[PDB]
């Protein structure tokens, strides 16, 4: 009962409606960090979309109903040095998720895998209204992802999960891990800073080559 399309410029603030309905506060480390909505989580959300590779659901009224928001990753040059998320957050709370993710870059470089890749494509948020799961949207999304990637040389889809049920729906849809990190591991001063409810148990990076 729905289309798939590309999200455009002027769907920013019906994206964002979407997520704090149905994604924020149903994340597993959003939930753990009692975080709820900030400014700060959903510029960082947002950030992916003038990549223009991001898309949308949508039902006969129009309403936005999922999105797979993507990023473009170019391979690095020689001399680089990694930016640090956390370094530029001023909110205690999502500064500790921004810097969870600055650890899993540190300790695995997904280009290094495919070293004949100069650009991937990064799929950072995927979510579904209630209403409309069981439909097929995730995969129908997916699926216009490698459309995408096709028309533009991209031959690797990468997606960090941070939700066992995120990490479930890729690994359904073919996609392999090539990374995991345990919250129990994860003791960037000596001690635990996130313990989720069980399932949700570590990071898992998931990977796709079409």
């Amino acid at each position: 009962p729905y289309t798939i399309e590309l999200i455009q410029p002027e769907d920013g603030e019906a994206v964002i409606a979407m997520l704090k309905t149905f994604f924020f506060k149903d994340e597993p480390l959003n939930t753990f960090l009692d975080l709820g909505e900030c400014k700060e989580l959903e510029k960082y959300s947002l950030k992916p979309l003038p990549d223009n590779c991001s898309y949308k659901a949508v039902n006969k009224k129009g309403e936005i109903i999922g999105v797979f928001l993507n990023g473009l990753m170019r391979r690095p040059s020689p001399d680089d040095v990694p930016e640090k998320a956390a370094d530029s957050c001023e909110h205690p709370k999502f500064k500790k998720i921004l810097s969870l993710m600055d650890h899993v870059e540190e300790q695995f470089n997904i280009f290094d895998v495919y070293p004949d890749e100069e650009l991937i494509l990064d799929g950072k948020i995927l979510s579904v209204d209630t209403n409309y799961r069981g439909l097929g949207i995730a995969g129908r999304l997916t699926e216009r992802a490698y459309e995408y990637m096709r028309e533009n040389g991209i031959n690797v889809y990468h997606v960090l999960c941070s939700s066992h049920y995120s990490a479930r729906v890729m690994e359904k849809l073919g996609f392999h891990e090539v990374f995991r990190m345990q919250f129990a591991d994860y003791k960037p001063q000596g001690e635990v800073v996130f313990k989720p409810a069980a399932p949700h148990v570590g990071i898992q990076v998931m990977a796709k080559e079409v």
